[PDB]
């Protein structure tokens, strides 16, 4: 989850070099094609800039692309895990809160790592939105309604899951005040 963002940053660097990459051999072919429609008319001349910066204009473009599909499968496989994580968090603080006797900090320890969960893909699913609202308001706007159900459903599911602390008051007293700096 942490590995597949090491994991995304890297394709994301590799994807930056190749764009800046193929972008330099086509300013490099431009200056050829300057150098060689030295002795070619004005006419041949002014469409030689058009040329390129219709190639320029299709790098960006794919670059563009690229970045938007690697973005795709990365929300894919990060919401996978992260469900899986949660799903297997959830199932140890159940676990722990049906204990005979109840053992207040193994809850707690198993109730932290089920709000991370929870709080990870919250983070990790407003960040990315955040990010196309910051550089494509109107896209954003797009999935906006799709992503904000998103959100409700991740903290309806934490606190109806946290709620369930209830159902043993004597733990759940003896853990309040950490559970708040928890939740803080
Ligand atoms: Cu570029
Ligand atoms: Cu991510």
């Amino acid at each position: 989850d942490e590995n597949e963002h090491a994991h995304f940053q890297k394709a994301k660097e590799r994807l930056e070099a190749k764009h800046r990459e193929r972008m330099s051999q086509v300013m490099r072919e431009w200056e050829e094609a300057e150098r060689q429609a030295k002795n070619l008319p004005k006419a041949d001349k002014k469409a030689v800039i058009q040329h390129f910066q219709e190639k320029v204009e299709s790098l960006e473009q794919e670059a563009a692309n690229e970045r938007q599909q690697l973005v795709e499968t990365h929300m894919a496989r990060v919401e996978a895990m992260l469900n899986d994580r949660r799903r297997l968090a959830l199932e140890n603080y159940i676990t722990a809160l049906q204990a005979v006797p109840p053992r207040p900090r193994h809850v707690f320890n198993m109730l932290k790592k089920y709000v991370r969960a929870e709080q990870k893909d919250r983070q990790h699913t407003l960040k990315h939105f955040e990010h196309v609202r910051m550089v494509d308001p109107k896209k954003a706007a797009q999935i906006r309604s799709q992503v904000m159900t998103h959100l409700r459903v991740i903290y309806e599911r934490m606190n109806q899951s946290l709620s369930l602390l209830y159902n043993v008051p004597a733990v759940a007293e003896e853990i309040q005040d950490e559970v708040d700096e928890l939740l803080q």
